[PDB]
RNA sequence: GCACACCC
């Protein structure tokens, strides 16, 4: 080594084994609403984390050009139901999406870069039928974010019921897509 | 009166 005058450092406070196998997605709410979504000193938003039993966080602008702040929901689908159900209700609170309109709030879910291409389907038919099952608007971009992050986003537009069902289904195929690592069809499939 | 927090 080399003894540098007061040039000694380290600081390694990264302990504990917290299993991050909870579903974590980014809920798209523009800066015009995100503020009041947190609510009063940010107390009841953390209270929400308690009664939902999930990790409710507000993501700082992932891009400096964002007019929106995404809610980082880390929780089981049981909790996500309340969390996102009430988050869409916060849209209703100020009626940003539309006064008479039913809730139309975008949710952004992070999928592996190639997995977004495969949610379209191995034949390309799957993305169309996904919309038919999810009851939501699933738009899969060819760009979104460079594969430098090996991960992109699909945008879900519609009602929270639809969004919640869409999110979990696309997030669900991700695991099955990654199963390609096995590489070896030691069995059949009806496809 | 509406926002800020979310970990050590």
């Amino acid at each position: 080594g080399a003894m540098g005058p007061s040039s000694v450092s380290g600081a390694a406070p990264f302990s504990s084994f917290m299993p991050p196998e909870q579903e974590t997605v980014h809920v798209f709410i523009p800066a015009q609403a995100v503020g009041a979504i947190i609510g009063k000193k940010g107390q009841h938003i953390k209270q929400l984390s308690r009664f939902a039993s999930a990790s409710i966080k507000i993501a700082p602008p992932e891009t400096p050009d964002s007019k929106v702040r995404m809610v980082v929901i880390t929780g089981p689908p049981e909790a996500q139901f309340k969390a996102q159900g009430r988050i869409y209700g916060k849209l209703k609170e100020e009626n940003f999406f539309g006064p008479k309109e039913e809730v139309k709030l975008e949710t952004h879910i992070r999928v592996p870069a190639s997995a977004a291409g495969r949610v379209i389907g191995d034949d390309g038919k799957t993305v169309n039928e996904l919309q038919n099952l999810t009851a939501a608007e699933v738009v899969v971009p060819r760009d979104q974010t460079p594969d430098e992050n090996e991960q992109v986003i699909v945008k879900i537009i519609g009602h929270f019921y639809a969004s919640q069902m869409a999110q979990r289904k696309i997030r669900d195929i991700l695991a099955q897509v990654k199963q390609q690592h096995q590489k070896g069809q030691s069995g059949q499939l009806q496809a």
